[PDB]
């Protein structure tokens, strides 16, 4: 139904790798847990991130800042046996911190409002001038410990969504703006090759990107990036073991993505970078949708499109490794990880694999498909379907002309949906055990893995037709490229002389 | 000084493997560490250590005690998330847990008290029927988990040094009595072939030993072994960063041993087996007597003679992974481990692996010395001299006669003493850095292992005779095997035709 002619020649776009500039994460304590470490390398390993974007680098599971008593002195000590084992393991997986400056450690807090199950401190320090000296002793180490060549290329963003009054006391824009201030201006001093930025509010308070930008331009405080994060889920209904969310089209997050862009440019700095430091549907830890193929359908577009506006685009998280709503309590629970315990992926993970396929010269793309060529001139693309009703249209058909010049093609296809790459359903069809067997997790890992077929033909008038219908919530990659047939040199080659019917 | 003649054919005792029965750790819920799967695997590799104990199974941080509210009903829930990825990890790397039940879950208790810097909850439960449960609900899930024949395996330790006011209220010994009573009876009702047993107390207060055995006696309360810790530690001196402890001899360890036996063999259960769950000199996280080459040569003497009297004795601990008093602050801190961060084997490390080398067969054995014979009629001997004071005597002198019906024999020794294989005097030299570099990490690892020294004796009137002498704090161990040569089957073998002058 959805026909498609490429013309030979014509692009009409870059699509460029932000989409796999960041990536979210557990608290930074809950980095020394080898199933993160396991988790993360095996991410690493499909999905070339750079950066890692996680809370609670200051909270005190971390231990960094504590407190001794000399005489009827308390003198500070400064503690980096933890972080440096977790940014070592970092950098030599291949990925670097995006630093996120927070919470409030527990012995410089002026009040005890927490956020979390793991009780990390938002209230603003009692001392500004201690947590001046806090922040450049971290920074300082680092720079001794990694050198500057290493740490400049590490961002630094302040706070977490300060316009919320769970994640900061009173959500006091100038408290923050305060603390924006004193923090930056610590970096900077230790090395003002480090970039930094904020003020990584949640949608909802756009006002305060205006008045966090004049703030920093009326004073002289620097800002080198702009956060915010993006989520499309409406107001959320509760259960012990449960948070069940209905989700806004994703159209809401890239127009979200642009008006946001617009902001900027009417800005006092029109050419500020933007992280989008956290992404998804819901936005609980325990929403079974982040579990589903339609997950992976419905974010797909941001993959695709995300990149026209910000410089990044951060998913929440890779990993099940979480415990902002305390331990998961079964093996598919609703957490934010591309990957379930165990490294087994979810639908949404296949889905980001597939952008590894995407040249940078755009053949093509509407709001479901995205057609590229990459450099060895063979094409790739990749489409969605998300399907958020019963009633909706459920599938989607395709008919697209590729032209080829070349006389046989190899054609390979990838695709999950419900069917294939849903180990949800099967995990369901076990019984929706919550702690299960080895073997229960052996057989979800046959199954987490996308349907791969592949087809050869003679290309006949210059151009080849792929015909091929989505079902519900499906992704699917195709690989077009081209065949130096070597039979001629197999002498005596005839298949019809092998047993089988050949 | 010491003159010893070993006479042809001659045995006393047999040392037996106790001493690698078990060993200690770091809470369970740090059993999630990266860097604790690493050290362990490490320790696995040199080590065949069949047993592992460790606090807070039932710590809050494991969480598998949790209530729901539906209704205003409170319902409870078990999640053993953390605990099966725990238990799988240790059998993985084919160790067993010694499985301490405690401490308090936090909506279990019954008042405010905790121990240690993470806080667990050391008063008893509040409803003792719903501690039943938990108990039934967590021996039940290991069994659907790893399957009878497995879990029947692990023993089953109730509490620990209930006698201490600081790991239970009050130090309350009837309250004890019926929280040993309840769990063992749920333990049992789920399996009676689950081997439990306590009362796990700390030193100087050995007349609980008798009041618990005659307690279960008269009331028919199962217990299938004894537990009961050790350490030599006088009281301590408390400093910010440190705590600084003299010891008694290592004698009055070894007596405590054969103490406990004789109380088991004055009880209603004569033939106790008796596991000391923990021991060391030192018992403090923070302090540097366990870095040393001195303890390693002073716990030496345990190894060899400790089996004579209790059927195993698990050093507290395996690693530095460790929590107790908070993140460690410096790579050598007076951790309890064998083994530092960043898998830096200490002294007291190298001294457990010599005891591989020791088979059943003992030839001779006094304070200073055991002289085994192997399977193959080889004999290795592992001397040590612990120095306490510099005054004391320093050196310790040895002339060995050993017997052997073979012509050419082949000696190898393995030293370590405060010149070799002592990582710690190498790190104070580097400044003693608390976060130090890869650089200076892996040079410590070269410094860190025993010097290896070979020996080639034709042998004159049927015995060899071994001279050698003892610094302080030295521990070392010989291999004596036979020679076959080889040489005469070289044709032209020249060596004084190799330029070098050979
Ligand atoms: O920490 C995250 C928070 O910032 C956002 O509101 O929702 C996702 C949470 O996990
Ligand atoms: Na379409
Ligand atoms: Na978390």
């Amino acid at each position: 139904m959805n026909h498609i002619k490429i013309e030979k020649g014509k692009y009409v776009g870059v699509f460029p790798d932000n989409w796999k500039f960041c990536v979210g994460s557990g608290r930074i304590g809950l980095a020394l847990q080898k199933e993160y470490i396991d988790a993360l390398s095996f991410v690493k390993r499909h999905i070339d991130f750079k950066y890692l974007r996680a809370h609670g680098l200051l909270h005190d599971d971390v231990g960094i800042y504590r407190e001794d008593i000399v005489d009827g002195k308390t003198i500070p000590f400064y503690n980096f046996t933890y972080i440096d084992r977790i940014y070592d393991s970092f950098l030599e997986i291949g990925i670097r911190p995006f630093v996120e400056i927070g919470f409030m450690p527990s012995k410089l807090a002026s009040g005890d409002q927490t956020v979390f199950y793991w009780r990390g401190n938002v209230t603003p320090p009692k001392d500004y001038k201690e947590w001046e000296k806090l922040i450049k002793n971290v920074v300082k180490h680092f720079i001794d410990r990694y050198g500057e060549k290493e740490v400049t290329q590490w961002p630094f963003e302040i706070w977490n969504e300060p316009n919320l009054t769970v994640f900061w006391k009173d959500a006091n824009q100038a408290e923050y703006f305060k603390l924006y201030e004193v923090t930056v201006k610590a970096i900077k001093e230790v090395n003002e090759n480090i970039k930094v930025g904020g003020p990584a509010i949640c949608g909802g308070s756009d006002y305060w990107i205006t008045d966090f930008l004049n703030f920093c331009y009326k004073n002289n405080v620097p800002v080198d990036f702009l956060t915010r994060h993006a989520y499309t889920g409406k107001p959320p209904i509760y259960t012990p073991h449960f948070v069940y969310q209905d989700v806004h089209p994703i159209e809401y997050m890239l127009n979200e993505f642009k008006t946001v862009r617009e902001m900027v440019k009417n800005s006092p700095f029109p050419n500020l970078p933007i992280h989008i430091t956290e992404f998804n549907s819901s936005y609980h830890p325990l929403c079974p949708i982040h579990d589903t193929p339609f997950n992976a359908a419905y974010l797909a577009r941001v993959l695709s499109e995300g990149g026209d506006y910000v410089d990044s685009f951060s998913y929440w998280t890779f990993s099940d490794v979480f415990e902002e709503a305390d331990v998961p309590r079964s093996l598919f629970h609703g957490g934010f990880g591309l990957v379930a315990f165990h490294n087994i992926p979810k639908p949404v993970f296949h889905m980001f694999t597939f952008f590894n396929a995407m040249g940078e010269k755009i053949l093509y793309r509407d709001d479901h498909i995205l057609i590229t060529e990459r450099e060895d001139k063979s094409v790739a693309l990749i489409a969605w379907n998300e399907v958020m009703t019963k009633e909706e249209n459920q599938e989607r058909k395709y008919r697209i002309e590729i032209p080829v010049d070349y006389k046989e093609v190899f054609i390979k296809q990838k695709l999950i949906d419900e069917e294939y790459g849903n180990p949800w359903r099967t995990w369901i069809q076990m019984g929706r055990p919550r702690f299960p067997s080895k073997k229960q997790i052996e057989t979800l890992r046959e199954v987490a893995t996308p349907k791969v077929t592949t087809f050869r033909k003679t290309v006949e008038n210059g151009h080849i037709t792929l015909e091929f219908t989505l079902g519900k919530n499906a992704v699917t990659l195709f690989e077009i490229s081209k065949v130096i047939d070597e039979s001629h040199t197999y002498i005596g080659l005839d298949d019809s002389k092998i047993p089988g019917g050949y």
